């Protein structure tokens, strides 16, 4: 309900993200996050009672940003338009918050020791629901027959790649997503491949 | 050489678990059944050994793409590449994860391999695939992005295995799920690049 409280939380989460990125979970101290955020350590602990709780909150915030378009899917949407928009929003996040994408990737590489409950609970429940929705679209003949979970994974993988594998992308192409021309070429290619791959025939 | 393979295999398992800075050459030598002196004969530094491990997964990954020739059937060639890449994610997930960790770090040790030999290969094979596009044997796509989608989509199933399992109950070590994954990744990419 409180905007001032919400802003303070965001400031702490933003400092935590940037710190957990430069130094890792075990290397990060709460005193470093508080200092970067301009808050007392006691104020930080009021909101996030441990380093573990704060780290999980940073990762839940990235999931929130990433999943917002998919959560919004309704049976009523134009499927190919909705999926196009989803791919574009995902690439914008890789362009704008690459450090979040990398932190999430690092937690996955570690076997999701702190995030596993969020994956098996709330994420699984969401993907189950939207998979049924997408399957309805297939039944209706609005999409070619594909397994929805694999479509979803393809979208995640293809768009996150440009953040997580940025040094390789740059080595190969000379560009990153912060080059506006390259950004646009990327969107156009990822969208064409996925959309023409699921368009009904 | 059987010794060199033992050292590389021990190194992969150790690095992929503990990271570069956390790994000791004494641990790798012990696992490989060699002295640290004998290890250093083959690999004169931890950096050299790490780079060797990462060049080996590059070699395995790139073999199908290196084989591409102008006169191949393009959709068939790409379809086969996707399958072979998923076989690698099933069989060598630790190597995929180690390579991903090196990328997340900004490729501090691997960057020269990426800007040198990798770039040269991708330039040659991008020209080849662009010739296929020019000829109307593929849809109007940009080859580098098609290549990146293949790498991303196939490597995802190793690198993000915890999430794939949390969501689906499966991994690529489950035969039904592996077959399903190949079928679906192939269908999306191949139908997305088929000329219309
Ligand atoms: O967009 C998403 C959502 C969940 N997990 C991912 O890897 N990406
Ligand atoms: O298959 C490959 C080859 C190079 N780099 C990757 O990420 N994947």
């Amino acid at each position: 309900r409180s905007r001032a409280v919400s802003a303070k939380k965001k400031a702490i989460l933003s400092a935590a993200l940037d710190t957990f990125s430069q130094f890792g979970f075990h290397g990060t101290r709460l005193e470093q996050i508080a200092e970067l955020a301009g808050v007392s350590k006691t104020n930080l602990l009021y909101y996030f009672p441990s380093k573990e709780a704060l780290y999980i909150a940073v990762l839940r915030q990235i999931l929130d940003i990433w999943l917002a378009p998919l959560k919004a899917f309704r049976e009523d949407f134009a499927p190919l338009a909705a999926i196009k928009e989803y791919i574009r929003l995902k690439l914008e996040v890789s362009r704008d918050y690459p450090q979040a994408s990398r932190l999430f990737c690092m937690e996955m590489l570690a076997g999701a020791p702190l995030l596993m409950d969020e994956l098996t609970g709330d994420l699984k429940a969401l993907i189950d629901e939207k998979s049924a929705l997408i399957a309805g679209w297939v039944k209706s003949g609005k999409l070619a027959p594909i397994d929805p979970q694999h479509l979803i994974f393809m979208i995640w993988a293809s768009t996150q790649h440009y953040a997580d594998f940025a040094p390789q992308v740059e080595a190969v192409t000379g560009a990153t997503l912060r080059d506006e021309v390259f950004f646009n070429q990327t969107v156009e290619n990822v969208q064409r491949i996925i959309i023409e791959g699921i368009r009904p025939r």
